[PDB]
């Protein structure tokens, strides 16, 4: 039965739906540089996601654009190289491009960026990671960020439609990103998308565009924080058309796989810390063994995210050696579901 | 009075070969290999060496973008070399070679053959120089090469707009230890965005394991990022569509726009020349570039045109010059002689009245 898991779920090409999507390009040969359909998967994303109207929907080429477009704006928009402080418990994103020198701190054992940490240093902002669907307590982070003034992002790359208290968790923080890339749940090859406050819309939209506005005409600029970080409308209609037939589905189905872990634990292991009132929208099932163990011990498709950025970050180092990540997608059966909490049962007994 | 020129677009009315394309990413549909390096990449970056004639010393490695090849270029060299690398780059190009790793690049201005001036760099601190082929033409490129060699200088030419012209017998791309070709829409080979660097091979595995954070699953737990590095991959999806215009059209625009660039030669406007260009054979231009005696407004040309490149710095004068003198004129496989014709009658007429 296990034989058959996927990271992924089987994804493929509404073909008529993205022929009639880029017929639009077609028409008038705009296939970049923010054609027709940009706008378009944009509004979905505020409408479905349910994005508040103080916050900017801006897709970029990746969920690492998405990150490196919002500091690049902000930089740009400030006249300064911003210094952000990311967790070690993450993807490489937050310390590459206007990032390369973020300072890295560990997480504490609820999962996010440990504030004691950054107590006694010199930073403008934090980046913490919402883990695969997973959300940290968001309103301490919201509170120190407040009463110290630093700006605060939530890594939402993994973390599309995980609600906190009655809003989708992109919403706090001054900004948040999501990845489109083909391992999340809502993705599809390659994207991206930015969640932000209003106040660094439109420099982080013509910084997707190497920092150049056509309507200024002659005064139009770049910048030397900016980019091509601009998502291509081709990636556009693909990610838009899977969403338009699988979003809700999704949703639905996710938050079903994590009731039967949530209700049926297996033995000596424990659910990745999460804060959401109602099951989190996970891109994989994260739990924690009581002790260091190796995957080649699993006999099943299993991985062990995020390797520590900084391997010295000693609570970033005891996740890493006690996570379990195993396949949370809409190919899953509950058979499967039920065969896996087994095997991890019988995993516990012989060790 | 011009309707017959109201027609003109900057670049080609380009669409999918739907079955074409359904057919390449059907590979991706088999295996759910999308992206992440998925069974497309090799036949895109395969179509590129055998079509353009890229030498076996390069490997050719497929980016996001023109300026993600450059960026992954200088990310990997950096990498490989252990700290992050000094460029200068020219005040006349596009804002991609002062962005990113090279955010912190040094600017000197273009001599009047449209590179980099080399006098420039006499007293600088550099690791490299960054060289603008303009719009398909190229500069002396064995200048460079030697200037170079004998200064133990890394030497990129900035291609985005200049995938096949041709320079003593061999694609441009070839020289300098690296290109980058843009398959942006508005490149002649383009279609959506997409980039190329062309590199020497030492440097291929930095640069392509750096187009994935810097991690290479092939060393198992010892796999480790780069600051350097970021998510700078093409996504097969974009192969698809970028090989299917390249399959279709590549042949019929090197000959198309070499044609276009002959007629400009040979019927030359009053007053204007062809940008400068160092290729015994007419290059592959994304546009064609003439420079008018004087300055001069765009809103005096009667006729879809533009100027490139706004100078980076606008304190380089050269750079300035040519924008100020510059007329980019529409260069595509949809462009008619006729409509050639009746754009060189509206130049004569704008020349003798200014
Ligand atoms: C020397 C050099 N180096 C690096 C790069 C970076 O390559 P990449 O990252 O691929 O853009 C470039 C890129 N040059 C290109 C760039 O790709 C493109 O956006 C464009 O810039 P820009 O003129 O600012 O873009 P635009 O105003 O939106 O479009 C130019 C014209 O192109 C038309 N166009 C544009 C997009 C499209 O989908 N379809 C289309 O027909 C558009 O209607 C307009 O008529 O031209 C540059 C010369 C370069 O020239
Ligand atoms: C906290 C955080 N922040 C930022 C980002 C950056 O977003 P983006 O720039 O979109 O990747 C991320 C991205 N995380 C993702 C990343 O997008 C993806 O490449 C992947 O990384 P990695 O595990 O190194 O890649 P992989 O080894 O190629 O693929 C993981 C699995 O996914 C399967 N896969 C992969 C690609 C595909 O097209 N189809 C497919 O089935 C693949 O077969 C394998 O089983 O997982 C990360 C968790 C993040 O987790
Ligand atoms: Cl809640
Ligand atoms: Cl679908
Ligand atoms: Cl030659
Ligand atoms: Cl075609
Ligand atoms: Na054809």
């Amino acid at each position: 039965g296990l034989e058959k898991l996927t990271w992924v779920s089987e994804k493929k090409p509404d073909w008529s739906n993205v022929q009639k999507l880029i017929a639009a390009c077609e028409a008038t040969n705009q296939y970049t540089n923010i054609g027709p359909i940009i706008s378009q998967l944009e509004s979905f994303i505020r409408d479905s996601f349910l994005i508040e109207e103080s916050k900017a929907v801006i897709v970029t080429s990746n969920g690492t654009s998405a990150l490196h477009a919002l500091v690049g704006g902000i930089n740009r928009q400030l006249g300064r190289e911003l210094k952000f402080v990311t967790q070690s418990f993450t993807f490489p994103s937050s310390n590459q491009g206007p990032l390369k020198d973020s300072i890295i701190v560990d997480i504490d054992e609820d999962g996010g960026l440990d504030l004691n940490a950054v107590k006694n240093i010199e930073y403008d902002g934090i980046i913490v990671t919402n883990i695969h669907g997973n959300v940290v307590d968001i309103n301490k982070y919201v509170d120190f960020c407040m009463n110290h003034n630093k700006l605060l992002i939530f890594d939402n790359a993994a973390t599309g439609y995980t609600f906190y208290l009655g809003k989708n968790s992109c919403n706090y923080g001054h900004a948040s990103i999501i990845s489109f890339h083909h391992t999340a749940p809502f993705g599809f090859g390659e994207g991206g998308c930015i969640i932000v406050d209003r106040l660094y819309e439109n420099n982080i939209r013509i910084g997707l565009n190497f920092g150049l506005d056509n309507s200024l005409g002659e005064k139009s600029q770049y910048s030397n924080q900016a980019s091509n970080y601009r998502m291509c409308d081709l990636n556009a209609a693909f990610i838009l058309s899977y969403l338009q037939n699988n979003y809700k589905k999704i949703i639905n189905r996710h938050s079903e796989i994590y009731e039967i872990y949530k209700n049926n634990l297996p033995k000596r292991f424990k659910l990745f810390p999460n804060h959401s009132k109602k099951n989190p929208v996970c891109s994989s099932i994260c739990l924690l063994f009581d002790k260091p163990f190796r995957l080649d011990k699993i006999p099943f498709l299993s991985r062990k995210y995020y390797k520590p950025l900084d391997l010295s970050s000693p609570v970033s180092l005891d996740f890493y050696q006690r996570i379990l990540c195993i396949p949370c997608n809409i190919d899953l059966t509950d058979r499967q579901i039920y065969e896996i909490i087994g095997v991890l049962n019988e995993f516990a007994d012989k060790n």
